[PDB]
């Protein structure tokens, strides 16, 4: 809704787990990786 003790507004991207902000929708989910980790790796790992 509304903030104070912060500066970037809105993004045309941003992380869904804490709010991060990105411009390209590949650079939004590259971050949202770090909030991963108890998962398996197969055809990509960490
Ligand atoms: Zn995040």
């Amino acid at each position: 809704g509304s903030s104070g003790s912060s500066g970037s507004g809105e993004k045309p991207f941003k992380c869904e787990e804490c709010g991060k902000g990105f411009y390209t929708n590949s650079q939004c989910y590259s971050h949202q990786r770090s909030h991963s980790g108890e998962k398996p790796s197969g055809p990509s790992s960490g």
